[PDB]
């Protein structure tokens, strides 16, 4: 068995950061995604933590995505941002546009950002989470690769497509979930095939469009399901439109990485709609969701959604974040260390 | 089965609000939106909801002559009292300055609270897709939904409706509830004696089961694709309710209004201009999206049904027994 260790938050970021310096991010990009991949790592949302630093790595080294692109920031109306990613990743490019984007959904009411030529290679809770701390509601939308085969077609088109909102409540955390359109995120029938396991039953088919619990048979010429059967593949047809159609970045099937060996960050785009709740409200939406709380816990729902990764990143914080001693080496050593 | 026209549907319908105690306005809106499911083929919404708008309206638990409030916000907000009336007039006094609105900020907020809403959400967003926007809503209904993992229902059904135009064609809308059924349907299955696949529903002990009748008599819906679906749910809650100022499911009851059948809440509805400050027309991406979808292999795109039908009913005329005719004239 693979022994462990454990490292601190602020000290995986550390870590991260030098290793996205050192592969040619600029300091800003760098700060973001190791800031973004290690709180992914703390919250325990493993397919999206470390596990994604190879293929961070991979991408940059092959010239697919532009580690030092400067995004621009377009004000195009009182209430709509678009961002130009150039594509570099979709976190700097929010970032970019974060502090625009909240003056106009809280002068306004509600605001929308849309992100074009993009690269995101991780969780979308991070995306919506720090809106929903100021007591903004957020949603948002990205689509990824051609993986996900349409209800009633024969041929995946769609991405994992996840969407992902935020909201505020008084009496705690922000009540968020993140969520792919597919059965399961593509990123766990990775992990699978990393560990070399079977995957549940009902989430994907094999190149023959047949059954299968083989993340192999899934990654080489099979497909993802959507989730919950024709509901979940309408909600998919809407992160495309949504994330691609009304930004301008690709489709999750318009683009090609054959040319650039290495290549694993789908160069598509992201839309966020962020709202004030209680614009010319003579409420508080606040009080409304933490009252939804309390009548969630009388029913007998334990666990709402977030409330396992406020679990994992108050252990991280308390323990630490536990990583296998050979991912941490692999990691000291791409640092420089 | 005797056949009526579109428009001669909408008059009929018309004449039964207002002989009913609804205003002109009223009778006008609803008559429109009833008679379009009809066209549609959506009679689950279509002229079967008369004998529950009529019930509703004789208790008063509705109330057919309520005047909407607007109220102009923010320069992409508007809310909206419907006065415990129903929700289509509300959004239709508001509609011309949401959608100034949307074209000039590029996205705007229609948060309309204290509505009543027994029809489809289709026909709140496509006419927005018509003209060239995108518009996304959702209105929370009544508690009869196990939030996964609960042991008591909480959120209603609480639908989700989506419209967006394409260059080539009629607007692509879908439009479904959280649940994994719609209420309606379980009623028909109980009618028809028909008993529903695994996973729609619980007994009034919380037990799984097929029977219709079962999830009827005190028993429970499940929310569609598990944790997902129900996460989804919880999110209209928030927004078709706990923004806009409505009773979430769970806070209002028919025990004091015989006949009552419309839930008392609100409706959140989104509408963007996809091209504002574009360099590229979104109807054009979205007609790739369709032509690649048929390259796939989906025949049928959310919506089709319905377009199909449509063309049907304006053609031939809406056929419609004889029997429910009669009834709908006496009604007149
Ligand atoms: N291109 C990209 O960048 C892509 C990124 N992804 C990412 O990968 C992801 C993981 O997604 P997916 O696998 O769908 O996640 P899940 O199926 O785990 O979780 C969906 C969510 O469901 C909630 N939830 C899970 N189980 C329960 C339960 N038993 N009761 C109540 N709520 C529950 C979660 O809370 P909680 O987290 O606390 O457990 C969360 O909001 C996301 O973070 C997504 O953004 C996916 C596809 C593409
Ligand atoms: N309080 C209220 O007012 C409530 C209203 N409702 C309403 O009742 C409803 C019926 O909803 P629900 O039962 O969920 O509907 P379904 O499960 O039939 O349909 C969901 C939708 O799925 C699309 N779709 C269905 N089958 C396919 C397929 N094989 N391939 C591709 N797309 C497909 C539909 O297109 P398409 O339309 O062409 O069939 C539509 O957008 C809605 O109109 C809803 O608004 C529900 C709860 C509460």
């Amino acid at each position: 068995d693979q022994p462990t260790q454990t490292v601190s938050y602020p000290q995986l970021i550390d870590l991260l950061r030098r290793i996205f310096v050192v592969h040619g991010t600029s300091p800003e990009v760098a700060d973001v995604l190791a800031e973004n991949c290690a709180s992914a790592q703390r919250d325990g949302s493993h397919s999206h933590g470390i596990f994604r630093i190879p293929g961070y790595l991979s991408s940059l080294a092959s010239g697919w995505v532009d580690g030092k692109a400067v995004p621009v920031v377009e004000d195009v109306g009182a209430a709509f941002v678009r961002v130009d990613a150039c594509n570099g990743f979709a976190q700097p490019a929010l970032a970019a546009a974060r502090s625009l984007l909240i003056d106009k959904a809280r002068s306004a009411g509600v605001a929308i950002l849309a992100i074009r030529g993009s690269h995101h290679f991780a969780a979308l809770w991070p995306d919506v989470e720090p809106f929903a701390e100021q007591g903004l509601v957020a949603l948002s939308m990205v689509n990824s690769m051609t993986c996900v085969v349409p209800h009633g077609a024969r041929q995946p088109l769609f991405g994992t497509n996840p969407i992902a909102f935020g909201a505020p409540r008084a009496g705690g955390e922000p009540i968020v979930f993140d969520l792919a359109t597919s059965a399961i995120a593509h990123g766990d029938v990775q992990i699978a095939a990393r560990e070399g396991r079977l995957l549940p039953a009902g989430m994907g088919v094999d190149r023959d469009g047949l059954p299968t619990q083989e993340p192999r048979a899934i990654l080489d010429g099979g497909a993802l399901l959507p989730f919950g059967g024709h509901k979940g593949s309408a909600l998919s047809m809407m992160v495309e439109l949504l994330a691609a159609g009304l930004t301008g970045g690709n489709f999750s099937f318009e683009f090609d990485w054959s040319k650039h060996p290495g290549a694993q960050t789908p160069w598509t785009g992201q839309l966020l709609i962020v709202i004030d709740p209680d614009k010319g409200a003579g409420q508080h939406f606040a009080q409304r969701s933490e009252e939804l709380v309390r009548q969630l816990h009388g029913v007998g729902q334990e666990r709402l959604p977030g409330d396992r990764r406020y679990l994992e990143r108050a252990r991280s914080m308390a323990h630490g974040i536990v990583i296998a001693q050979a991912d941490l080496e692999r990691l000291q050593e791409l640092a420089g260390h």
